[PDB]
């Protein structure tokens, strides 16, 4: 490649082949990154204020508390190229035909490169007046590529700030510095002082008698790249299990033997459902044979105390319940229901909002999946179950206990198109986690390796140790990304007579959203991932 | 597992967007405009406690459950954790991150005979899945607004286990486990 | 006389961390002393977690 | 390679290998390291001043005058490159690994790179108020690199002023210029005048008539190098002696067969030394027959007039005893006991300091090491040994005679984990050394050759003979070192029932101070490389 | 047969086989009657007698 060779193409084309029951998706993704030299050269340890919204005081009781971003970290000099999320690698008519053609999809293989790299460096002559900006290339520096391959860095791809690779091809991309947790308390009281109504804090601080440190240096081999190399990182292989494309509309009640019924003998009629039959009841309950009673083999859904806050070591969680609608609850459009364990992204111009200098954001309320619906407030429970009405006491509403147990079946959310993840890692802990609460792929073994840029120092001719942006000639860099994702999809056929509702945009939203304006800004469209009704049982 | 977990869900994944401090008494400050995906349906206040994670670490219990079953009560125990976290004056003695305590003699390791020795194992590593239930909350909505003081509750001690939930067992005890 | 025979298989600890460990020892309020024979040879065993050292979950 | 390719990686790790009582460590280490242009291109031979603190007068009676840096040298345009230290080549994880499992370590093997050279020259426009600095590439450039594999050069790469490659992976280092000693006379007569009490000097001078001048340019070959072009070593293989991981607590009281002794019967009791024992004493002493007596075969630990000052040609140095702890004499915390042989570290933000601007310093006093503890005024002798007490005469104290002899055990210091020095050069005398004072490892053949680079000049378009650095264009480069070193160790095995006191941080220290803070300065722990108790006999 | 308390480490590579051997010496008495019995017991030392700490001690 010398320096006037390309060390490579671009690819964006997503391709589909079809065969028997089994479709093959390869994505093939290509970004322009654009890179400045790290602020620093040095790793840094250091704790944050508690973020905007904190309390500063008891007005709300200490329920405005979490609000709280606290947190000690270990700023690392490298930025992360990640590319684990949908967007990044399937533009919107390709994730429909993949949302239409296939009932469930699995992650099989991942394979990336980096070439094309060009350095440069920036002169600026003339006082401010007459004060000319230069750009030269610099042919003999050097970039810096780290894969750490064997997961041995703390993993932070996932995604949840959205520092993934952009979704539009012809847009280049930034990159967000590698940074990870450090061992730190940060316990707040929420029940402190008398009628335990004050908040207040217990330990805040940074635990350095057992605080582990990783760099990049030390931890991983480092390629080494001037303008004539390339960088390849080898296949993985993906270890993990398909998720549904299709979301499920059955209860407890939509699922299995019908409650006995007469049928309508005309037009306006509605079906009787008999009174004497034979069945099993739970309990000792026999004279109101009746479908709320009637036994089954499993229950679809659980409760849960919604929103739940967890005030750990560290600060307090969200502890999220199961995903569902609230449309069977909703009534009101304008009041809207959060408790769906419902998501929200938000989101700017490179992740697929049109309007640079401003945010945009999209509520995920899951509004297909229904019959997992379990909202807490609405359940109850009573002492028997028989042919007779339990009293007043004996019978108990409000309670937000959590309904979760062996006879439990329940989805996770899904692929959430635009902006969701692609994968996680599984924690390293006794008993692994049964779901994911967002990333629809678990990794058995680690998840594809992080993949760390630098750009090398280069230095001025005084070299200081005292000294650190000043001895360092201020320089960045362009290259390229490219990446292929294979999908192992299996195909949808027709289960009804009737015609299905196909995936499109969403509801309240018109196709010019989703298209180029006069000077070009658009928004990617939010895909269900579970976007077609199919049966549980 | 022969290690101790110290990472709870705040110590997990992505950092919070943060600028670094310039010196060397000044703290690192959050972000307040940035992107990412929050629980329910809040994005003013873009905070690391909403933001959604994959799963759960640890999970919160009726902690010192007394069963009673068929053959007389019986303790039905929640998860293993410390306490250091919340413990403040050590002379109260915080039981309840499911701590266990071995009374042992001289043959099994105590040193005067005709006296028995004992050793508190209160799993002080162990943090990350700290999970006391008394400390805990649950509001109606996630938003960008704060619920009023009903929509609010506390000390609730419910089961928070379920299928999102990565926990650790307590792991050897040397001497007379 | 009983004997016996038990055997274990471990995977190896290897640093992965740029720091120093804290490494396996006595309990934090303990001196050597109280796990080392007396004049009249008694002495007890010391606590030992099992889960020593720190590990990342992710 | 050409221009725009890389001549090479980065790898920082540490590789530890298991196989049965045989343990390999692996030490990969590379460092940017940044050459400015020599400051003359001439050899240069001058002597110096005293030196800092140095007595003029008689005011301290000359005891000052060990403040003598007096010395000529012959200056050399050449750097050296000099990875003798660990630090250099093992962070404090990987040392604590190294001695927690290894009983006993050699060395093995040495290979060392240099690759990505870039040579850059410094242009500066416009008069003082809009000077513009510029650097360009300088692409035809040359780097000079010397590897003297013959041992034909002085050798000067000790580390005893802590010249060494910096201790950690991400941090830029520069180089010293290599120059050693020539033949001088430095004679200064401490008993002169009358009473003897007053200092003068004798002869200081250099002795040209003698004197040996070595340049590189004669005695080795010597590689030049463009920014494509990269060096390498090859093999070097080490013949050396394991160094011991352990400290020894035994003294010869602590040694052999104890004195016999009846059982306390109680809690509370002491043993009883029993009184009328057979056995074998020194000289003709049975009548108190006694531990102190008793004869031994060996004698652990030798006296020594301690802080020795020689006062050679050349100047006063430093004679030194062996190595041993005086936390058995201690007491008082606040007096600081120097006489074991004890050394003290001063070094810098490069070298472990966290602070730039200031330097830190490490007192090494040896306090594990007791049992060869051997304080020369503690010690006495007497005329016979008998059953009868000598009298006030035939009793001497306070001697400071060298106790050394052939009945003599003793160890040496050992490894001194940051900032000591590896390997050392034999002397070339008739009699060798038995043991190193500092240097863990000597060399039975040649050292590993030293590793000189020196940038080519970069002449401007007129060149005279009178002018020296006008007429050398402003040229500076930066370039990788890498650096292998295998390590054969013993694995340690638990020799006793209750527990370890395991390698970690030193005493008084917190682990804060050794990891990085919110602007990125840290400090390195000193590791004592003899970390653990084990018998002598 | 011989007495072996010695406890062994192996490392090969990533692997470690410990093979621990321990000796005890045990004394056994004779069974203090050598019937099978069925018998159930008392409740044990601090089960309350009364309402005193309603039955909170009952634990
Ligand atoms: C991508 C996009 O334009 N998102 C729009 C969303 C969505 O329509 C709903 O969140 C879907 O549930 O509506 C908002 O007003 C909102 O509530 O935050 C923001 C924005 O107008
Ligand atoms: C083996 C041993 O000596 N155990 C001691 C314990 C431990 O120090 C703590 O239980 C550790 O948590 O302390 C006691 O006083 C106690 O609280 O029962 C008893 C005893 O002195
Ligand atoms: C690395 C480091 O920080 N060294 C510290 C040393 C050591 O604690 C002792 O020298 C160990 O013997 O103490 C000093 O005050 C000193 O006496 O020179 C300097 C410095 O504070």
């Amino acid at each position: 490649s010398g320096v006037g060779h390309s060390t490579g193409n671009y690819n964006n084309r997503t391709e589909f082949y079809y065969h028997g029951d089994e479709v093959t998706i390869v994505c093939h993704s290509s970004r322009h990154i654009h890179l400045n030299m790290s602020e620093s050269e040095e790793y840094k340890i250091y704790d944050t204020d508690r973020g905007p919204r904190f309390p500063t005081d008891q007005t709300l009781q200490g329920r405005d508390t979490i609000n709280d971003s606290y947190h000690a970290q270990v700023e690392t000099p490298w930025f992360l190229i990640n590319p684990n999320s949908w967007g990044t690698w399937m533009n919107p008519a390709d994730f429909q035909q993949l949302t239409t053609t296939c009932r469930e999809v699995t992650l099989e293989h991942l394979d990336q490169t980096l070439d094309n790299i060009v350095i440069k460096t920036v002169s600026k002559q003339g006082s401010g007046a007459e004060e000319t900006t230069q750009y030269n290339n610099d042919l003999t520096a050097l970039l810096q590529v780290a894969l750490d391959k064997s997961n041995q860095l703390p993993w932070v791809a996932d995604n949840m700030y959205l520092d993934s690779l952009g979704y539009i091809p012809w847009r280049p991309c930034k990159l967000k510095q590698y940074s990870y947790h450090v061992n730190f308390w940060n316990t707040i009281d929420i029940i402190s002082g008398p009628q335990q109504n004050q908040w207040q804090q217990v330990k805040k601080e940074i635990r350095w008698d057992d605080l582990q440190f990783t760099p990049i240096e030390t931890t991983t081999e480092i390629d080494l790249l001037r303008t004539g190399d390339s960088w390849t990182s080898g296949p993985y292989k993906f270890n993990t299990k398909p998720t549904q494309l299709s979301y499920h509309w059955q209860s407890t009640r939509h699922t299995g033997s019908v409650h006995p019924t007469d049928p309508p003998n005309a037009i306006g009629q509605q079906g009787q459902n008999i009174r004497d039959i034979n069945g099993w009841q739970w309990g000792d309950r026999s004279d109101p044979m009746s479908a709320a009673t009637r036994v089954s083999n499993f229950h679809i859904g659980y409760s849960w105390p919604e929103w739940r806050i967890h005030y750990g070591s560290g600060g307090p969680a969200i502890n999220p319940g199961a995903p569902f609608s609230q449309a069977p609850w909703s009534t009101d459009p304008q009041v809207r229901l959060t408790q769906g364990a419902s998501e929200k992204a938000i989101f700017d111009y490179n992740h697929g909002d049109d309007d640079p200098a401003h945010r945009d954001q999209w509520w995920q309320n899951n509004l297909p999946i229904t019959g997992q619906t379990n909202w807490a407030p609405k359940n109850a429970h009573q002492a028997n179950l028989s042919s007779n009405v339990p009293s007043r006491q004996e019978f108990w509403t409000q309670d937000y206990h959590n309904t979760f147990g062996p006879f439990t079946a329940v989805d996770d959310v899904g692929i959430q198109y635009p902006w969701g993840a692609i994968w996680t890692k599984t924690p390293d802990t006794t008993h692994k986690p049964m779901m994911s609460a967002h990333a629809p792929f678990i990794c058995k073994d680690g998840p594809p390796g992080q993949l760390l840029v630098k750009l090398a120092p280069n230095y001025t001719e005084n070299l200081q140790t005292d000294g650190l942006g000043n001895n360092r000639i201020v320089t960045y860099a362009t290259f390229w990304w490219t990446g292929k994702l294979i999908l192992k999809g299996k195909l949808r056929l027709p289960r009804q007579f009737n015609l299905y509702n196909l995936p499109g945009r969403p509801r309240g939203t018109e196709a010019k959203k989703f298209l180029p304006n006069e000077i070009g800004h658009f928004e990617l469209p939010f895909m269900p991932g579970r976007c077609m009704p199919n049966y549980t049982m």
